[PDB]
């Protein structure tokens, strides 16, 4: 199994729709690697169109909680909940491969109330990670747009562009 | 296997719809762990929207019965039965991650009795009065990690680990 | 594998709807454990809402035949055929967990035969009258953990592990 | 896999529909068991609603060919081909568990010829007459565990272990 | 598993309907047994109702090609292509079990062409006349174990191991 | 696994209808056998009714590229893409089991691109069978089976595998 | 597993539809081989009708990013994304087997943006003008192996292991 | 249409499972006959296992509401809502065919579910002549009445032997 | 519509599986034929394997209640309920066409009650005993049109409009 | 055709799920009856568990538009939109039969609040209830017997028997 | 047939998903009523969530072509293609029932942008708004109430009661 | 029925896929109208994305065959076969509605048939056989006037006057 062998090189993959089980499988992997060695870096390859907020947040909170710095490489695309986790990687360790696309955007009374709290919480965290203002993120997260690798770096969404192994 | 390897540090996951067989899987692990070492603590991660009530109660009863303290870290969400089992954790060893979400939610003779019995246990674990639980479960309640501590659903929040 | 590794502490799980496939998988585990050590007690966890009468009766008959006592622990629920098998465990070793719940009910002529025998068989196991069984199974009587001990359907409630 | 370990106890299962592929797996095991030890009895557990005759006849004729006496133990039910395979067990070693059902019931000229061939073998294994079997099998024949011993389909009720 | 050990006794099964993928698995087995010991015989049990003329004739030509004799033993039924491949076995080493049926039974340009080829090979193996082979191909014909010996499909019936 | 054992005897099996995945597997085994011993022959048994062109054409091109001679033994049937790959075997090492059944007239895959491919097939087949283009084109379009000895005559295969020695 | 074995030779396969997970499997294989020996060439056999742009642009970006040159052979066919990744291989080291097919054919504002970037890369690797690619990708353009070499999609035909 | 013709004989059929659309027809038919002659009796031929309660009550109330007395005639069976609407027939005009049989059974949600259950017993008892509590435990047990029994249960009046 | 003007000739057809909604159509036809003229005989042609009991029973009771006699005619087949309904006609006006199959066959307390009832109603109409009606329904019985007249099932055969 | 004949006495039936094509049929009937007689009352019998809001609101507005008063009668049940169209009848001409069940409960976030809010106003406007009573009743389900319905102000009066 | 009797009062219904065959049925009745009397008004009731372009465009072009002025009335909802046809009615004669609901969210990118630009041109044209405005407002998600439809100029006026 | 009543106005409709059975109904109509009055014209409203060739050609040949002039009118769209028939109407009387879309785009025996239709299409549109062989290869969308300049259609119907 390749995925197991690449785990020995502390590399984890995030592929496809984010839902409970693949998230739990990522959280499992992160906690495992930390256990093996809490000092070295985890490498998370993100290629996801997005998915369930509740699922993706478990992955986020694991990245922050564990002592290892998690490094997020975006290959292919990082849209919405994907983008969110890509930008949530250890500071100075977030990358795009050159041709990858990042994108942002995602009874009655009691539930509308809750999505609005959640939405505000996302924006607050995402501004904090990209270095943008809370206000700027609000405008841009409504804008159903795609950033290129360079633009994601200009936007503070990732740090630099992976281009060639040195 | 990553999950079986994670069982060598006494960590069990409860993920997704709480259903009869995934419930059984959890009970099998807890028993197994207890058998390896009935002293050391178990850590049960909970990311579930809820599920079948009899299936949930089997998870519950095993946690109380088995000798080890079962710690309950909630990640993502613990709604309905998820919340129940989260609050079911060893007193002092129940945690939310920061951006976790928790929710209070959910033959007539039997179901009315079943509900009442939950409401009681619910109060017991949170430390809120029967009446307090009784109003919130009826009318869908959401709780963030700080609120989850406030309510008594969990003890503290996990943020980082040094 | 966690079910197999529990099997070598003589633990067996009966879960979900009873039916031939799951049934003669339990019957195969019992015969297995007997062969290893015909003296040591087998432990059978029961969380089923009932099932196929054939399938269940195969487990009933297997529990009796084998030398080892089959202690039966109810968790979550034990409805009709599941209640039958719970009660059909080793007299003296029929446990409940506190928040479980037991419950009973269920060529036409010869269906009434099978009905009659079940009634008889459960009276033999509970300690009750064939009249009371015939009364309480006509209407679907729900039983709490303590109420189950009162009815002789189970022996004592497992609460904590000493 | 529990079942292949029980093959070390010379136990072979016969569950579910009697069709060609499963029937072959029975044969293969019996033929394998003979290889290991030609003297020691084989134990064919039979919980089957019956199926294809030809599939059943492979199992039947293999039983008679190998050296080991094949002891048929019935459980749950043994209908049509199931019954037939059960009654086909070694004379003196055909058993039943207390609550097991047993049943006997069921391109043209050959149909009436296979029918008769079955009846002859039925009567020759039960101790009955092919006059008696013909008249008696024709419909809805649910012989209970005792009825089956006093029809001569099996030899005794297995209740408990030696 | 079971089949890969019966292969250490040079024993192969032809189970169910004949088609390319099962046929190909059998040709792999025969080739393998030849590779291990070209001298010792192979043993091919057949319970087939028939199948693809293509798939069968690949089994046929491997049997005829590989050094070892392929003794055919029949159980249950050998209909059409199975009947064919039962007769295709080594002269002298073709066997029936007592209650095993056989059935000799089965763009014109070629279908007739290959038909004649079957009938010719059929008569070459059974020692029958090409017209009686034609009578039984065209109009269906069943043969019980002893009839198959008399008709010439197989050499003898197997009764017991000795 | 029986098929993995027979790989130590450098025997690959082309069973059923030819498509990308089964074909990739066959290619994978050819390259693998070449890896382990590039001189010793490889034995492709074919029982196939045909299939996709590009699936088969990777099996074909692999056969021609690798150092080993790929003997094709045919059993059961080789129809269309089956027949093609049968005839594609190393020369002098292409066989028929006596009651095998070779056949030609429709492979499997914008009309002028199809006619170009169809022409390429007919050419390669002609080259392998030693026939003219003329003939291949006439007879492919004709709906009839070939027996083992007829495929020998036509130059599809070289001889009949008969009995082992 | 045969694909494991060829990975010791640094051979990877890209068969069928280009899709997020199968693609992750290729990225994963390429990284593994990089780890093992960053100098020695990787060989990527392609037989695909194309697929998803994100899936393929992860295989593309890696091919460029990892140290070793990813030589690419095309067998059978490489259509749309297949062709693109085929022409993305190391300069000097892109091949077609003799009888293969290469083929180049294809919110909505960003769809045109992606298509443009795509065409620009296609031109860069083929040594062709952007506007030429823009016509060939639009009107479905088939290419024989010699036509793929002339077009500059691949470098040479790969006829025999010289 | 055969049913159309039998309608100007003032005959309507309640057949199969009781649900909104067929019940809506039965009500439309009864509303229609009232329009014709408000005094002449309607004859409702019942033959049904039962169905939805909301559906059944739309029939029941249209029977009680319209001027005409609705005569009822069980044929084959009248189970559950079939048993209910059969006994709802105009006092003194409820019938069974000799070999026809009758049978009677079938959180804030619970509150209302028990209300209905309570009401249906009160209407049953009221129409059957039995006490409210007689009906109560006699629906929990599933009850299979013969035609003569249906009269002894006070559910129907008499049996139908032949025409006059 | 054929059946409309053929109902002007007072002919009804009972064809197929006798269910509620087709039974209701027959009842309507009868009541309708009565209001037209309550003394001329209605003619019911039965070609049915039978079906639901409650359906057939309403058809039965109507025939009796309505004044005009319901002369039955068996064409094709009258089996189970169709067979029953056939014998239900006016004693003196029940017919079988020369070539017609009549066969006799067919909440447990009630099934045994209603099965009893069927029998005695069949018995009273036929002139047979309760014993013989019970005897012939358990296993098969195919009465030919002559045998049916002999059985007291119908009155006489209709060979010709003479 | 029974329903056509009943239409001659200005009787129209609302039955089952409220959706486009069944509602469109009801509006076509209501417009027809206006075209025949602009003055005389129309009687809409209701037996519906609810359905699509858009569909119900085309019934709602047709009832208010056409000159004829549309008298609503309730048979069986009137839940969600059912209860809404039931209250929409002519002030004074809204009935339940004695055993009519009436249920009051709720069937692009803030969008729906705006629709929800408007419905409540109409409800409180037809029932004479407080806006907050309609708000509270339609956030937890609410059951009404025929008498309860009358004192809620949902319908006007019960229909016992004929005249 | 209630719709056929309604047709004899020059009333047509456009209900549900707009697709080729039901749109043909509408185009059929329009030509028919033009043949019946070319000078007198036709009335189209719209309760559609939208649907296919080509199908919706045949109705549109038929409306503009026939000599009768087509009066559009919105009952229930008119979203996207429905709203497009709603606003396409003869100027003056376009209506919304009070609680009706109008929406204008987006109904080969080479061609699909050409079609989109055309749609917005025609929309702006029929509304009296700028192309630039219609371009921005169709961009994202909001329903319009009957009055908001009148102010934006989708529709000319709310139908009150039968005057 | 609406369509029988419009049939009095010698109006026929082509809607949806052009398969065998709908095509028959159209040929059955066109024949009926000719029987009713052979001089007076037939107005065929096309709104179709194309379909079966044998079906389309039965409509096409009936049109040419019968004495009434068949004025084709496009509404919505006329793609491939739909287009084919649109431009197969009586010359002079082939129309588009303002917002119509025409499209033209679709073994040894196939290439024959392809030519045969390219010939008739070229013969009906005016422009050369080769010019058509190019434009049917490309995913073509002609608007109303674009269609006119191409000669698929003769003018745009704007208003009844
Ligand atoms: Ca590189
Ligand atoms: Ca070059
Ligand atoms: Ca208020
Ligand atoms: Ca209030
Ligand atoms: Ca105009
Ligand atoms: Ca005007
Ligand atoms: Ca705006």
């Amino acid at each position: 199994d390749i995925y197991s062998r690449l785990l020995k090189e502390r590399v984890i993959f995030l592929t496809g729709q984010v839902e409970d089980h693949m998230a739990n499988l990522i959280v499992a992997q992160m906690l495992f690697l930390e256990a093996e060695n809490p000092e070295k870096d985890i490498y998370l390859y993100i290629n996801s169109p997005g998915g369930v907020i509740t699922a993706g947040m478990s992955i986020y909170d694991t990245m922050q909680f564990i002592k290892p710095d998690v490094s997020t490489i975006c290959m292919g695309q990082a849209a919405s909940m994907g983008a969110f986790l890509l930008t949530a990687g250890a500071k100075g360790k977030r990358f795009c491969l050159p041709n990858s696309r990042v994108m942002i955007h995602q009874d009655i009374e009691i539930h509308c109330r809750e999505i609005l709290k959640v939405k505000g919480r996302m924006n607050e965290l995402m501004a904090l990670h990209t270095g943008q203002s809370l206000e700027q993120i609000e405008r841009d997260t409504e804008r159903d747009r795609f950033l290129s690798a360079p633009e994601a770096v200009e936007y503070g969404l990732v740090d630099s562009i992976l281009t060639h192994r040195n």
